[PDB]
This record gives structure tokens, C-alpha cells and sequence, in this order.
């Protein structure tokens, strides 16, 4: 005892960076007080059998720790410090060693592996340090061991068979390193273990067939691996399983049938891999079943009709595959299922009755299918939707009778369908929508006056339709609008000088429509503004000098219009413009002398004009092709259409 104190404190000694705040300050009087007032220690019949200094500030190494002189050790708890350098191999003569925690530190190296000589050793934690090489084979001696710890290191080679060895073992957590080789099938052996978490390594090879025996295992955490083969079927027969982790993996094959035996299965992830076949039907008799992710594979077939009996179903996700057919009634059948997300696929068909049957569905993704038909009327009524994609289906039927009012919703999009109608104003009750999108339908009649009451409304797009009237000045209103798409319209009269108030607008398009009459000239407040694309419209006059304010805009398009007049020589203010478009107007006099002070254009057309004179000195024009130049009244100082 006061050698045991004399040497832990020629240990302490050795600690640097210290303070007189620090804890182990309590380490005065080794004569007398070592087992009674020393911070961390404690004894038995007057000997240290318990050092727990864990969270101390204790800055050092072990190089110099007193293992000779603290022979009953039984708990070591160092963690969360300091520590640097590696762990001796001495660390493995404390025969009486039962807890042993260094987590937390900044060791480095190997770990001995005289820690195999620790036979009373129930608890292993070296969690959080820098740890390398391969895990030492002698510690599947260790057969007290009630979990292994070794995480977040830097661990690399095979896990230990001789790990099959450890018949008392509940928690194996070997996660966040470099492991790699097969997994050893004796780990099958471990007959007592509950947690199996080897995620985030480098394990190759097949899942071995002999986990099937792991009768005990709760939580089988395998994902971000490159395990290869097929799942075994005798996954299956692991009862005890709740969690199933093997997703971002290269697994291959089919989902074995026999995962329906995993009655108590609530979680099972697999996605991220290569699994092919079909689902099996049997998948629908994994009763706890909440979280179901088999997206991103390459399944193919329908989806089982038997999913109507997980009646726990919160999350399934399928997208990202290649199932086909109709979707069944009972994918949605669940009362508590609030994200369904089938994008990605080649579904047919119409949308089931029981989508949102209960009023609880948040998330629905069915973009990139082949469905039609009508929106079902539960779906018209989800009042807790808070996302919705149908992008790129066969959709059909009248858009204001199809969806109702969605005072949760946050994303919609509708774009390439076969909508029809008017934009109801409903819409207007989204409080909470910043992206409404449903480029490429059918959808008629003008944009409801409500729509511009959307001040919390992100991302407008409304392109690629036949909708109809004059924009109202109203429109101002949108506040917070960065991304405004009306292109691919017949939207006619003047384009409304409100669109000044749009300050957040950065990506502007009203191409493609029946605007008419002079560009605003008070159009100059658009700080945040890239892009604008005004081509295609009956637009007329002079180009506005208000135009030449919007200092970050990257690419101006204003062709096939009758704009008229001269290019303004205060387009030098557009330092940031690269891509300039003045084509199929009815433009005149020079391109002004001050075009080489902008630098960043490089493409341009100016083609079927009535402009006359020199091209200017910037690359496009040296770079232009002959439409891009073509058509002009006296093109050039020396009537060239090649270089100068
Ligand atoms: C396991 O890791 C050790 C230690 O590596 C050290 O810690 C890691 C977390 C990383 O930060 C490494 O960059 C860092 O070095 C490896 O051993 C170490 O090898 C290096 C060089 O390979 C040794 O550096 C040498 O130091 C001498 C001076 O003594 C110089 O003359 C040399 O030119 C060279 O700079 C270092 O001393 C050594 N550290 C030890 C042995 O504790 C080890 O190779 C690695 N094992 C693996 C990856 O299998
Ligand atoms: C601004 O919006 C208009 C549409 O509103 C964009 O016009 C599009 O321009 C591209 C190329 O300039 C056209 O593609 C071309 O199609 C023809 C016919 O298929 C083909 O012969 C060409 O080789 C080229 O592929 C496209 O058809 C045209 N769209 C429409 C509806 O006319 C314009 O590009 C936009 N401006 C900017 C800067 O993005
Ligand atoms: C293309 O523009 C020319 C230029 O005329 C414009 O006239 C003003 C209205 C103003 O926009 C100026 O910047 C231009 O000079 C048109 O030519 C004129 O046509 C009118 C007939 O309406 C005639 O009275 C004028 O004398 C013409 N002027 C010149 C200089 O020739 C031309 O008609 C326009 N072409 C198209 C298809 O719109
Ligand atoms: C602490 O360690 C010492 C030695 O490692 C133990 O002392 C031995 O005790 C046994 C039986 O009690 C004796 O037969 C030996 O002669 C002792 N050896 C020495 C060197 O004293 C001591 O029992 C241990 N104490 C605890 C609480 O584990
Ligand atoms: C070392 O001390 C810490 C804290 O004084 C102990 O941490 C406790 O550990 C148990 C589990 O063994 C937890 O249930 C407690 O909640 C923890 N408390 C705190 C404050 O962290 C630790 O167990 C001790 N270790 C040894 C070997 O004595
Ligand atoms: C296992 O699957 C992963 C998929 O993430 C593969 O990683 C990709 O490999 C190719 C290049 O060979 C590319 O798609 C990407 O560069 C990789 N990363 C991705 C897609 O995130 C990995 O190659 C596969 N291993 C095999 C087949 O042995
Ligand atoms: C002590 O802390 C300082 C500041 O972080 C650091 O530079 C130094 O390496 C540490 N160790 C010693 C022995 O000074
Ligand atoms: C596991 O223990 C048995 C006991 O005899 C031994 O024969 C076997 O070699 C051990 N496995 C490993 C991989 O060391
Ligand atoms: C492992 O499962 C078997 C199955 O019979 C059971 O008897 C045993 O108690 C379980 N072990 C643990 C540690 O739960």
C-alpha cells in the first residue's frame, strides 16, 4: 500500500500539462490516507484494488505506470483523458483484472496481445483511440469476457475465430474501423451474444450461414461493409432479432423468404446493395415490422399483396428498384404509416384507395413510375401530408377536384403528368408549402390571385402548361421567391413591373408566353438575379438601361422578341454576364465601344438584327460561330464572318 502509493505517485510525477485544480491533488500522504482519501483509489484489506481516475484532465503516458507495484488491480478506469503512446503488454499481468477502460484517449499502436492473459476479464473497453493492426487472436481466451468494446479505431486484419471461443460474450461492438477478411463462421458459436455491431469496416466475403444460431441476438448491426453473396436463409432463425442492419453492402441474390420468421423484427435495413428477384410474400408476416428500407436494389416483380398485414408499418421505402405491376391495396393499408416512398420504380396502374386512409401519411414519393388514373380521395383529404411527389406518371383528372387543402404541406410536385383544370385556390392554405411545382401538365385557366398571397413560397414553377390571362401587379407579393418558372404559357399583356419586389428572385423565366408591349423599364432591383429568360414573347421597344442594374446576372436571354433600338453601352455594368442572347429581334446602330471591358462573355448571339459595325473585342465574338453572328445589317469593319 504505501509502495503501492509511492508508485502511482512517481507516475503522476511523469503527467504534464497539469494543475493544482486537478483532481488527483487528493494524492498527498501516501503513509496514511492511501485508501481513504485518495481521488480514484480504493482497497481491500489495504491494497489498491480499483483505480478509476476516468475524466481527470490527466495528460501522459503508460510508459512509466507501476504494474509491478499494483498486483490486485481488479477495475482500471482511465477513460476519457489525455493518455498518448501504446498500451504495454504489462497491462496483461494484472491477474485479477475484471474491468479494464481505456476509452477515450489518444492511444496509438497494437493492442498487446497479452491482454489475453487477463482470464478474469468480464469487460473490455479501448473505444475512441488509434488503435491499429489486427486484433489479437489470444483475446477469444478470454471466456468471462461479457462484451468487447473496441470502436472507433483503427484496427485493421480479420476479427479473431477464436472469438467463437467467448461463450459468455453479449455485446460485440467492433464498429467504425478497417477490419476486413471473411467474417470467421465460428462467431456462430457465440451462443450468448445479444449485440453484433461490426458496421462501417471493410468486411468482405459472405454473411456465414452459421448465424442462424445466434439464437439471442437483438441487434445485428452489419451495414457499410463489402460483404458479398446472398443473405442466407438462415438469417431467419435468428428469433430474437428486432434490428436488421446490412444496408450500403454488395449483397447479391434474393431476400431470403425466411425472414418472415422474425417475429419480432422491427427495423431491417438493406438498402444500398444489389439484391435481385422478387419480394417475397412471406416478408408480409414480420408482424412488429415499423421501419421496412429495401430502397435502392435491384428487385423486380410486384410488391406482395401481403404487406396489408404489417399493421405496425411506419416507414417503408422502396424506391430506387424495378418493381413492376400494380401497387396492391395493402402497401398503404397501415394506420400508422406516415412515409411511403415507392419514386424510382415501373408501377402501373392506378393509385390504391388506401394511401392515406388513416389520415396520418407525411411522405409520399412516386416519382418515376408508370401510374394513371385520378388521385384517390383519401389522398385528397390527407390533411397530414407534408411532401409530395408524383413527378413523371400518367396522372389524370380535374387538378382542383383532385387535391384539397393541405395545411401541412411543405414540397409538392406534379410536374409531367396529364393534369387538367384550373389551379384552385385552395393551394393558397399551405401555409407552409415553399415549393409548388407542375411543370408539364395539361393544367388551363389563369394562376388564382391567392397564389400571390404565398409569401413564404421558395420555388414557383408553373412551366410548360396552358395557363392563361395577364400577371396581375400583385404579384409582388412573393417575398421570398428565388427560383420563378412561368416559361411554356400563354400568359399575355404586359409583364408586371412588380416583379422589381422579388428581391430574393434568382433564377427568373417568362419565356415562351404572349407578353407583349416594352420590357419595365423599372425592372433594376433584382440583386440576387443570375438568370433571366425573357425569349420567345412579343416583347417590343428598346432594351431597358434599368436591365443593366442587375449586377449578378450570369445569363440574359431576351431572343425571339421585336426589341428594337440600340444595344445599350451600359451592358459594361453586367461584369458577371457570360452568356448573352439577343437573337431574332430587330436591334440597330453598333455593338457599343466598351463590350472588351466586359470579360466573362462567352456566348453570344446577336444574330438577325438590323445591327451594323465592328464586332468588339471579347472572346465570343472571336469565338462565334456563323449563326451566332449572321443576319445583321454591315456586320464587321472588314465584312467578315470568319476572323477579323
Ligand atoms: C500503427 O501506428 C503506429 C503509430 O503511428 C502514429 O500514429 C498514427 C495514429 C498516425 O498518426 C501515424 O502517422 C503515426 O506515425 C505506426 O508506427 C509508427 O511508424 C512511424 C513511421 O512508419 C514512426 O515514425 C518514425 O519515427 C522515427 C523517430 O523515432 C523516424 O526516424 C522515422 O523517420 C519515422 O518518422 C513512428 O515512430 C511509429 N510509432 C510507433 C512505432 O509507435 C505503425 O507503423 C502502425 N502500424 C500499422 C499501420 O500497421
Ligand atoms: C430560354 O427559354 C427558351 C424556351 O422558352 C429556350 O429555348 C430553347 O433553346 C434550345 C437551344 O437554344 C432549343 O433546343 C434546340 O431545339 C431544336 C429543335 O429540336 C434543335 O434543332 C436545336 O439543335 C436545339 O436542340 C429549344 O428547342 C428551345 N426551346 C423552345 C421551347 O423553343 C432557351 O434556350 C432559354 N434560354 C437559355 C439561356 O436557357
Ligand atoms: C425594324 O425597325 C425599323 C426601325 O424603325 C424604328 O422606328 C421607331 C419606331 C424606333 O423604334 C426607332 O428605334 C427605329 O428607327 C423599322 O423601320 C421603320 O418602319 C416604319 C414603318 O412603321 C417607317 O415609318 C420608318 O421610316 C422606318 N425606319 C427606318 C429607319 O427604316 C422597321 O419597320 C422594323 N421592322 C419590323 C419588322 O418591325
Ligand atoms: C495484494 O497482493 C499481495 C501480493 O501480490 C497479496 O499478498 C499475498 O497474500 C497471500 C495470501 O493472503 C500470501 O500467502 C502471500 O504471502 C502474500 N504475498 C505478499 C508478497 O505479501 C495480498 O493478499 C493482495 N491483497 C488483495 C486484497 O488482493
Ligand atoms: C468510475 O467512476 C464513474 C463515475 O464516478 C462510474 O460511472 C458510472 O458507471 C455506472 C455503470 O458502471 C453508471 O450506471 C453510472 O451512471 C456512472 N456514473 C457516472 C457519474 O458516470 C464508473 O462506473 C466507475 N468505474 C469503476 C470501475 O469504478
Ligand atoms: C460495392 O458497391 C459500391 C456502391 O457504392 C461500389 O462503389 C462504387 O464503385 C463504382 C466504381 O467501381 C462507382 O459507382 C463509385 O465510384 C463507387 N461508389 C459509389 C457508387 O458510391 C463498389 O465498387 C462495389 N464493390 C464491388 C462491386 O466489389
Ligand atoms: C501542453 O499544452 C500545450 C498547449 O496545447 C502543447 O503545445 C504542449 O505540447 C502540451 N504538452 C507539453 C508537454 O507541453
Ligand atoms: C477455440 O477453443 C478450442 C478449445 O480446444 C481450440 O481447440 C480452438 O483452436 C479455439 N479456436 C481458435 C480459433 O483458437
Ligand atoms: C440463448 O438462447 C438459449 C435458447 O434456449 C437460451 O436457453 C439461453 O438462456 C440464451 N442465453 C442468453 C445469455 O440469453
Amino acid at each position: 500500500t504505501v509502495s503501492e502509493a509511492n508508485a502511482l505517485l512517481k507516475w503522476k510525477s511523469t503527467f504534464t500539462n497539469q494543475t493544482s485544480s486537478s483532481k488527483l491533488s487528493s494524492w498527498v500522504n501516501p503513509n496514511t490516507s492511501f485508501c481513504r482519501s485518495w481521488y480514484g483509489v480504493s482497497c481491500v484489506r489495504n491494497s489498491i484494488i480499483r483505480l478509476n481516475l476516468t475524466n481527470t484532465d490527466i495528460e501522459g503516458t503508460f510508459q512509466d505506470f507501476p504494474f509491478s507495484a499494483l498486483p490486485n488491480l481488479s477495475y482500471v478506469d482511465l477513460s476519457m483523458n489525455r493518455f498518448s503512446g501504446t498500451i504495454p503488454p504489462q497491462f496483461g499481468d494484472f491477474s485479477k483484472l475484471i474491468y479494464f477502460d481505456l476509452s477515450i484517449n489518444q492511444l496509438v499502436g497494437e493492442i498487446p496481445s497479452e491482454l489475453g492473459k487477463l482470464s478474469n476479464l468480464e469487460t473490455l473497453h479501448l473505444v475512441e483511440n488509434k488503435l491499429n493492426g489486427s486484433i489479437p487472436s489470444e483475446i477469444g481466451r478470454l471466456t468471462k469476457l461479457h462484451e468487447i468494446a473496441l470502436y472507433d479505431n483503427l484496427l485493421t486484419g480479420p476479427i479473431p475465430s477464436s472469438f467463437g471461443n467467448l461463450t459468455n460474450l453479449a455485446n460485440l461492438y467492433l464498429f467504425i474501423n478497417s477490419l476486413s477478411g471473411p467474417i470467421p463462421p465460428e462467431l456462430g458459436n457465440l451462443s450468448s451474444l445479444a449485440e453484433l455491431c461490426l458496421d462501417r469496416n471493410k468486411l468482405t466475403g459472405q454473411i456465414p450461414s452459421s448465424f442462424g444460431k445466434l439464437k439471442n441476438v437483438t441487434l445485428l448491426n452489419m451495414f457499410e461493409n463489402n460483404l458479398t453473396g446472398e443473405i442466407p436463409p438462415e438469417i431467419g432463425d435468428m428469433s430474437a432479432l428486432d434490428t436488421l442492419s446490412l444496408h450500403t453492402n454488395n449483397l447479391t441474390g434474393s431476400i431470403p423468404s425466411s425472414l418472415g420468421n422474425l417475429k419480432n423484427l422491427a427495423i431491417l435495413h438493406l438498402y444500398l446493395n444489389k439484391l435481385t428477384g422478387s419480394i417475397p410474400e412471406e416478408l408480409g408476416d414480420m408482424e412488429t415490422m415499423i421501419d421496412l428500407e429495401i430502397s435502392e436494389n435491384k428487385l423486380t416483380g410486384p410488391v406482395p399483396g401481403s404487406f396489408g398485414k404489417l399493421t405496425k408499418l411506419e416507414w417503408l421505402f422502396l424506391r430506387d428498384n424495378h418493381l413492376s405491376g400494380p401497387i396492391p391495396p395493402g402497401i398503404a393499408n397501415s394506420s400508422v404509416l406516415t412515409v411511403l416512398q415507392l419514386d424510382t420504380n415501373n408501377f402501373t396502374g392506378v393509385l390504391p384507395e388506401t394511401i392515406c386512409r388513416s389520415g396520418k401519411l407525411e411522405d409520399l414519393t412516386l416519382d418515376d413510375n408508370l401510374l394513371s388514373g385520378p388521385i384517390p380521395i383519401s389522398l385528397t383529404n390527407c390533411k397530414s401530408l407534408i411532401r409530395a411527389r408524383f413527378k413523371g406518371n400518367s396522372f389524370s383528372g380535374d387538378i382542383s377536384e383532385s387535391f384539397g387543402e393541405y395545411p401541412n404541406l411543405n414540397f409538392i410536385d406534379l410536374s409531367n403528368n396529364k393534369f387538367r383544370g384550373q389551379i384552385s385556390p385552395k393551394w393558397e392554405k399551405s401555409r407552409k408549402l415553399v415549393a409548388f411545382i407542375a411543370t408539364d401538365n395539361n393544367i388551363t385557366g389563369p394562376i388564382p390571385p391567392e397564389i400571390w398571397n404565398m409569401t413564404q413560397l421558395n420555388q414557383l414553377d408553373l412551366s410548360s402548361n396552358n395557363i392563361s390571362g395577364e400577371l396581375p401587379e400583385t404579384i409582388s407579393k412573393l417575398t421570398r421567391v428565388s427560383k420563378l418558372q412561368l416559361n411554356g404559357n400563354q400568359l399575355s399583356g404586359r409583364i408586371p413591373s412588380g416583379i422589381r419586389s422579388l428581391a430574393n428572385l434568382e433564377y427568373l423565366d417568362l419565356s415562351s408566353n404572349r407578353f407583349s408591349f416594352q420590357i419595365p423599364a423599372t425592372l433594376d432591383s433584382l440583386p440576387r438575379l443570375y438568370y433571366m429568360n425573357l425569349s420567345r414573347n412579343d416583347l417590343d421597344q428598346n432594351i431597358p438601361m434599368g436591365l443593366t442594374k442587375l449586377s449578378q446576372l450570369q445569363t440574359l436571354d431576351l431572343s425571339h422578341n421585336n426589341l428594337d433600338g440600340e444595344i445599350p453601352s451600359q451592358f459594361t455594368s453586367l461584369q458577371n454576364l457570360e452568356k448573352l442572347y439577343l437573337q431574332h429581334n430587330n436591334l440597330s446602330g453598333p455593338i457599343p465601344s466598351s463590350f472588351s471591358e466586359m470579360k466573362s462573355l462567352t456566348h453570344v448571339d446577336v444574330s438577325h438584327n438590323n445591327l451594323e459595325g465592328p464586332i468588339p473585342d471579347n472572346a465570343a465574338f472571336k469565338n462565334a460561330r456563323p449563326d451566332a453572328l449572321e443576319g445583321n445589317r454591315d456586320l464587321c469593319g472588314s465584312n467578315t464572318t470568319q476572323g477579323l
